[PDB]
């Protein structure tokens, strides 16, 4: 007869580690490369010179 | 049963933004690539040697 791992059960501990567990986040690249108008309704006009 | 955007008509009112309208103006080249000469008269005469 012998001692086993399985043996032994929960004696022995499964660990855990973060180090694999992060992601950079990415932006909009439109959002830094542009102007950000604010704007306080759905529709806002922009009038441009035209001649 | 419900209130659509078009129901609520001009109690949405549309904004306005001027970010879009304005431009640098462009000067005369020939302004900026000669001398300018400050005339008091219509007709100055330059006297050039010719042979």
């Amino acid at each position: 007869a012998d001692i086993s791992r399985a043996e032994v059960a929960t004696l022995i501990e499964e660990g855990y580690s973060h180090s694999l567990l992060a992601a950079a986040k990415q932006g909009s690249t439109v959002l830094s490369a542009f102007q950000n108008v604010n704007m306080g309704t759905k529709t806002t006009h922009l009038p441009v010179l035209a001649t």
